[PDB]
């Protein structure tokens, strides 16, 4: 039914050791980054949140106008973890599993189940989310995603209710799933995250009045 | 069989009164645009010329390389109309409703029903569709719509049966549907239409020699 | 099961004796180019590599960062062969026909079937591949193609087995199929495919150990 939890699922993962030399020069790999790991799962925007949280939990770096939506996806979501070495990679891609299967997550807006969204709070964002224009390396955030007219409607709603800011804005390209990045201090981000999901719950339910 | 049309459906709709300031700067909407109205389909071009349609019945404004293909698409085809009061917006909003649900309207290629075409007289442009290089405001145009192979034989027998000009023309990416439009007299735009479709429907009927 | 092969269909084909003037115009078509073929298929890079290949096999030119699978494909993969008469655009479609129902082919990376992978050389690459930077016209290529984490991993295996350079290098955008070609001497390519397979069927038979 309505705000019942998505789940997602780890599709594959690998790590390599040491990279080849040519194939580092080809990702322009930085001259400390030895390993790489490799993950893949069927979801957009809880997978890049999982990344972004596996920057502060170890020593990696991942290698906004992407795709977005829920599980499953029509292909593989690919994240590659860049580190100094294999150890700290693994590091990387456990927090990432740990995240994708007990972190964010992708709700349903209503019982029929056609329609999804993710309101989440980052409460500390890491070197990869904050590599958005107006996201500050360890400010709180909030995420919000959902089909465009939902998203349209519910980023106008939750500006009016809380005291958040839009970080960056790219309007829908035909497309299933916008993203919004919005910034303020921890808790407007929650009050942000419970407009827009009062908004799309509305629209879900009525979408024509 | 051939030649039926295809219905399109509007899938959503919503009005915001008044526009958030940051959200209004972040759309780049001019100081004399205050409302929006937001409106889904599951249709892509039928949509876009419902939208253009809007312009000339309303005082509103929509806030070429974009999908195209008929119902159903992939996600939901979103357009948000501007205006400067409510009333204004929801009267562009009635007129794409009214031309989304009898207006333009793709058509079956074939009796199997596994390809559709658009070909479309647009008798006097509005400012969307004339935003497009080389399509003046209030001047005919062929909106033209097909699968890329049948698009592109389509469009060569178009130019050669018709006194008509390709206003602009940027090639198919893999893709579904291509589009196409052709500039003349309102006269030579219909001939134009009258031949794009009897090229689609022979590829349709014998797709291989 | 694995390692079987998969048989794409045509879908489509048409021949334009004479191009419309003003159409040429907008196709920027040299002065020799007079007539074009058109063909369509339900595979990406079967079709490109079969393009290629009509380029050797006849008086034809295609008129990297483009769509990559097996087949079905969403929609229409469309090729124009432009060329100096009919005869000679006839002659490349025959080829281009030819090389897509006995020529390269992709397999299936597991039993099940739910992965595919290409891995094949080119021995001898036409003015299509060679137009990519790093090829250069007459020398030989492995083209290989898997979803985009096998891609990877296979990549930097294939690198690491034979006397091999990476052609050139785009990451995967969510997508379900990235392409990478690498350069060398022929021997070499055949055993950089030799290693591509092998790390493709490793991840598929066992994705997360
Ligand atoms: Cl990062
Ligand atoms: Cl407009
Ligand atoms: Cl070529």
């Amino acid at each position: 039914p309505a705000l019942d939890l998505i789940r997602p699922s780890v599709t594959a993962m690998r790590v390599i050791a040491s990279v080849n030399a040519d194939f580092a020069r080809e990702l322009k790999l930085p001259p400390h980054i030895r390993s790489l790991g490799l993950i893949s799962a069927d979801s957009d925007d809880v997978t890049y949140i999982a990344a972004d949280e596996a920057t502060k939990q170890a020593m990696v770096e991942v290698v906004a106008g992407a795709a977005h939506g829920p599980s499953p996806t029509a292909g593989e979501v690919l994240i590659m973890l860049g580190g100094p070495n294999p150890a700290e990679v693994r590091a990387g891609l456990d927090a990432m599993i740990a995240h994708i299967e007990n972190g964010a997550a992708f709700q349903w807006a209503n019982d029929a189940q056609d329609t999804a969204f993710l309101a989440h709070v980052v409460s500390r964002t890491g070197s990869y989310l904050s590599s958005t224009a107006g996201i500050t390396l360890g400010d709180p955030m909030a995420y919000l995603v959902a089909p465009p007219l939902e998203a349209t409607y519910g980023i106008d709603a939750a500006l009016k209710s809380a005291d958040v800011q839009l970080a960056t804005y790219v309007p829908p390209p035909e497309t299933n799933y916008s993203a919004a990045f919005l910034t303020g201090s921890q808790a407007a981000c929650k009050a942000a995250c419970n407009a827009f999901t009062d908004a799309v719950l509305e629209i879900a339910r009525n979408p024509i009045q």
